[PDB]
């Protein structure tokens, strides 16, 4: 389990870009985002900089925790 949070998450819609984001890097990725406390949790066998460097491309630049 590796975690984020992303201060740009600041809705429903900024989540989904979040999620597609991730599945579409890692489609056998689990990633649950909330959008009250920003925190998104993944489960991906790549790396947490792989897929924060995905997330930073997208424009939702996270800090891991």
């Amino acid at each position: 389990g590796m975690q984020f949070h992303i201060d740009d998450m600041t809705c429903g819609g900024c989540a989904s870009t979040v999620k597609k984001t991730i599945l579409t890097l890692d489609a056998n990725a689990t990633v649950r985002t909330d959008p009250a406390t920003r925190l998104v949790d993944v489960e991906t066998s790549l790396s947490a900089e792989q897929i924060a460097a995905a997330l930073q491309k997208a424009g939702f630049p996270p800090r891991e925790r």
